[PDB]
């Protein structure tokens, strides 16, 4: 679809089967997603933002629909002040900027 | 133009007489621009994301040039790690997201 930015980029995604809202953001490099429960094996990761950084959960392969678009990648599970999806799996979908 | 999500989508912008490099984030409500001196009143202001909140000024009525595209609007100076364009004036140049 076709998204214009006069309200938040907001979109359904499905996460470890579950139904969670999203900002699609192309100003993060990384997914960042809530704490929550996520069927897989993770490493410490730390990322950086506008006010310093945070500590993550790294979950490689992960596999997430997006708007009902398909992506298989990173994400990351920790206390992000909202549920983001970056560039790794926005490219996945196919996602460009455009003006 | 088209922006691909492959590397960080970042534009050549004209602000304050100056030119400086900025990415486009579609998941930033405002734009921060990192420490100038622009001339005129301003207003205090906090703003937050990823590892907490810094504090800007808030200059109103901004003109500012992104991509070679003319936009005028609230422009967040301070000590910001990246020059941040947000949805505030990517709605001005008609920017979307496409997939
Ligand atoms: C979590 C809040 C929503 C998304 C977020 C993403 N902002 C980008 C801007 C900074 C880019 C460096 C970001 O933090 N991106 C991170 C996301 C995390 C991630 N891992 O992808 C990123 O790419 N971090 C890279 C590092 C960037 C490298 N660049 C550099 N160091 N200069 C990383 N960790 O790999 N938006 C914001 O930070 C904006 N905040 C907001 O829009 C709202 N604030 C809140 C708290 O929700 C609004 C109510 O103000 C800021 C700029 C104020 C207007």
């Amino acid at each position: 679809p076709q998204i214009t930015l006069w309200k938040r980029p907001l979109v359904t995604i499905k996460i470890g089967g579950q139904l969670k809202e999203a900002l699609l953001d192309t100003g993060a490099d990384d997914t960042v997603i809530e704490e929550m429960s996520l069927p897989g094996r993770w490493k410490p990761k730390m990322i950086g933002g506008i006010g310093g950084f945070i500590k993550v959960r790294q979950y490689d392969q992960i596999i997430i629909e997006i708007a009902g678009h398909k992506a298989i990648g990173t994400v990351l599970v920790g206390p992000t002040p909202v549920n983001i999806i970056g560039r790794n799996l926005m490219t996945q979908i196919g996602a460009t900027l455009n003006f």
